[PDB]
């Protein structure tokens, strides 16, 4: 298996199920050793402060940083995973995270009474994709080398920086595997 889903905490189950539609049997990553042999790693939705704390404690954060830097590992972060990837988390400068993505992300900042909504999104190259948002974080600022692949109105919700992909929505909460395939393709799987 060359595709893994970080399984320290959260909803990795949904991503494994989504990956099955691509004929992939996802490897559950719980130890740094589990990163060996992977071409792609998905960081799931969940509790961002916990995923960050555990990934740091187990040495996974540092190894992932090294792997991405050498270009031997593609990353796809969804919700908590997108927060984990962000270089800056608004209001939580010291929150444990990878921080490779040049972006400023604010946790659960959409400002809607009901903290859950769904929107049809236009994804560059992919087409229309059903976006599922739950206590969704907001991409406040993006670095110059970051590409916006999808927006809700004018707000970026799917961004890419090289082999790092991040979404504020949950593609794994739909039965559409096209965004996952898009990720595997860029990871060279």
């Amino acid at each position: 298996g060359v595709v893994g889903v970080l399984a320290l905490q959260g909803d990795f189950r949904e991503h494994k199920e989504a990956l099955k539609r691509l004929g992939i049997e996802a490897k559950e990553v719980r130890k740094k050793e589990h990163l060996e042999g992977l071409k792609a790693l998905i960081v799931p939705g969940g509790e961002s402060t916990t995923i960050g704390k555990l990934a740091r404690e187990y040495g996974i954060e540092d190894e992932v940083r090294k792997r991405v830097e050498e270009g031997s590992l593609a990353l796809f972060g969804t919700c908590a995973g997108a927060i984990w990837l962000a270089k800056e988390i608004v209001g939580y400068p010291e929150q444990p995270r990878l921080g490779v993505l040049e972006a400023w992300v604010e946790r659960n900042a959409f400002g809607r009474q009901v903290e859950s909504f769904e929107e049809d999104l236009e994804v560059e190259g992919l087409g229309s994709f059903h976006g599922v948002f739950i206590r969704a974080p907001v991409f406040r600022r993006l670095g110059e080398g970051v590409e916006v692949l999808a927006r809700l109105g004018d707000l970026p919700v799917l961004v890419r920086q090289g082999k790092v992909l991040a979404s504020s929505f949950h593609p794994e909460l739909t039965e559409d595997p096209r965004l996952h395939r898009y990720f595997l393709e860029l990871a060279g799987v």
